[PDB]
């Protein structure tokens, strides 16, 4: 019982919105760090359970996960890039504050951050 509720990837009642920025997170961003070789143990929610770290959501309050992202994303769940963005940056700030630096996966989240703000920083203009 102990892993929270996931982050809601609907609601009926958030604006949703398709823009080219929000296709290119899709289409390029998320796609080029969800194949990458370190992106598995972002795909999903941190299963604090079975990954046996009672004080994960003691410590994260705010997760957030590329699975989550993804379906936030082919849901139109977002009505801007910047929504989008904030939360590939609250993924990356959880990893840093939980864990302890040179810890590898916070190397491999590094990794990823380095290829995000790659991609992000050709951004294409708003239609
Ligand atoms: C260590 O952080 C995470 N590990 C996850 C994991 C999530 C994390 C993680 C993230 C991301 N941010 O904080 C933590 C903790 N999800 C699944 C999974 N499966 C698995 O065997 N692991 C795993 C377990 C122990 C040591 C390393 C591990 O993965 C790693 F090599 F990639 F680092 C994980």
């Amino acid at each position: 019982s102990m892993n929270p509720p996931p982050p809601e990837t609907s609601n009926p009642n958030k604006p949703k919105r398709q823009t080219n920025q929000l296709q290119y997170l899709l289409r390029v961003v998320l796609k080029t760090l969800w194949k990458h070789q370190f992106a598995w143990p972002f795909q999903q929610p941190v299963d604090a359970v079975k990954l046996n770290l009672p004080d994960y959501y003691k410590i994260i309050k705010t997760p957030m996960d590329m699975g989550t992202i993804k379906k936030r994303l082919e849901n139109n769940y977002y009505w801007n890039a910047q929504e989008c963005i904030q939360d590939f940056n609250t993924m990356f700030t959880n990893c840093y504050i939980y864990n302890k630096p040179g810890d590898d996966i916070v190397l491999m989240a590094e990794a990823l951050e380095k290829l995000f703000l790659q991609k992000i920083n050709e951004l294409p203009t708003e239609e």
